[PDB]
């Protein structure tokens, strides 16, 4: 069975890459394929399997076990809970578990609430009447929030929507590689901007951790875990509040049912993460010795990416996959992951979301789409499902 080439597709792909994997999970569970980018690694597709091996500790996600070699600039940000396995993994979650636990999150609903309501405020200002979603709200919202909490200067953030619009989405190889040595240069001089300013936000607190004793979080491991947190709802909420306005605003009778009843609110986000979440394929993972599925042997060391959006579309899970519900049954989606792993930002995307989505619709009357489905723009990359901009309007 050849490689199937991504980046051939051309297209297309970008629009609409569901047939191709469903396509796939027909034949079977696993596949080697090359990327838009171009690399050589295998898919995981069907559901079943896809949560089965998100949660299976062969598949590691340590590099130590991949043969895959890593840039000097990606190493220095690969100490982090996400590309570990156990114990490290352990120990570095439980250094901040507490902070996103559901009740430490509920109490930042004011202040997410405060800043949701001066994005609107200001987005209603428009005398035409019509935004860019992304710009107005989808992006700032996350950014405002993890900044807060993790100490950044507001005059410092800007760089971030550049750094992410790279390290997540590229455009160019070594400019991928030039945003990560500029971001890691400034978490490293951020780092140290805190210490001894007796801080109370949580950079400041890991700071001293790590000061307090090198052995409990190491200094790798403190801007492993500054750049982890900052980064993972930049290509991420940011995806899911975009993603499933434009889920809403494309489903008019679901919309119009979730105006008619915002009791409904909470079960839309969980169908926007389902339908067209913004983690289309999950992180990297590494056999630790081959691995069987169906007759197909992965080897040691090979890269493997969970196509959670694959999962998402398998009939026998998610009966009629491809239509947008609110009121599905949405339960045991791959949305946040599965496992060890499992998404630990999950309470506080759901907050800002659920805040968001309210906002929106309370605020915009005849809220609506302004441009054509098939006029949007999708980024290429097939590990993140993103938008370049989402033109809206509402009647002013
Ligand atoms: C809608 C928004 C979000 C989605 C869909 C999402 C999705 C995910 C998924 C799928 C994983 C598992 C990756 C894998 O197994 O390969 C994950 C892990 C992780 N997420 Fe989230 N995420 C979101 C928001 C956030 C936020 C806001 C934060 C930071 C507060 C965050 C921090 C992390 C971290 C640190 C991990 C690694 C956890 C671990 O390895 O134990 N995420 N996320
Ligand atoms: C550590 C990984 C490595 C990948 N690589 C090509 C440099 C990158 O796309 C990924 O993604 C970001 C956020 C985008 C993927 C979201 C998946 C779940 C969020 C957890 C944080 C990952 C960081 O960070």
């Amino acid at each position: 069975p050849p490689v199937l080439d991504l980046g051939a597709l051309g297209q297309d792909f970008a629009a609409d890459p569901y047939p191709t994997y469903a396509r796939l999970r027909a034949e079977g569970p696993a596949h080697r394929v090359r990327t838009p980018e171009g690399n050589e690694v295998w898919l995981v597709v069907g559901y079943d399997r896809a949560r089965a091996v998100l949660a299976d500790p062969r598949f590691s996600k340590d590099w130590r076990n991949s043969t895959t070699p890593l840039t000097e600039a990606e190493a220095a940000l690969n100490h982090n809970m996400l590309e570990s396995d156990p114990p490290r993994h352990t120990r570095l979650r439980k250094l901040v578990a507490r902070e996103f636990t559901m009740r430490r999150v509920e109490l930042l609903r004011p202040r997410v609430q405060e800043i949701v309501d001066g994005l609107v405020d200001a987005m209603l200002a428009a005398p035409d009447g019509r935004a860019d979603l992304m710009e107005s709200l989808a992006w700032p919202l996350p950014i405002t929030v993890i900044s807060e909490l993790l100490g950044v200067p507001e005059p410092d953030r800007a760089a971030f929507r550049v750094w992410t619009d790279a390290f997540v989405f590229p455009d160019d190889p070594a400019q991928a590689q030039t945003a990560m040595a500029e971001m890691s240069g400034y978490l490293s001089r951020l780092i140290d901007s805190k210490r001894g300013q007796d801080g109370e936000d949580l950079l400041s607190a890991l700071v001293r951790t790590s000061d307090e004793d090198g052995s409990r979080l190491t200094s790798e491991e403190l801007l492993g875990m500054a750049h982890i947190l900052l980064v993972a709802g930049h290509e991420t909420t940011v995806n899911l509040i975009a993603n499933g306005m434009y889920a809403l605003l494309s489903h008019p009778d679901q919309l119009a049912a979730l105006r008619a009843d915002m009791t409904l609110l909470d079960g839309a986000v969980e169908e926007m993460l389902r339908y067209e979440g913004p983690v289309e394929s999950a992180t990297y993972r590494f056999p630790v010795e081959p691995v069987d599925l169906d007759g197909t042997v992965i080897p040691a060391g090979d890269t493997v990416l969970v196509v959670l959006a694959d999962a998402h579309r398998t009939p026998e899970r998610f009966p009629d996959p491809h239509r947008f519900d609110i009121r599905r049954d949405t339960a045991g989606h791959l949305a946040f992951g599965h496992g060890i792993h499992f998404c630990i930002g999950a309470p506080l995307a759901r907050l800002e979301a659920r805040i968001a989505v309210r906002a929106l619709l309370e605020r915009c009357p005849d809220l609506a789409l302004d441009v054509s489905p098939g006029e949007l723009v999708w980024y290429p990359n097939p590990m993140i499902r993103g938008l370049k901009a989402l033109p809206i309007r509402w009647r002013r």
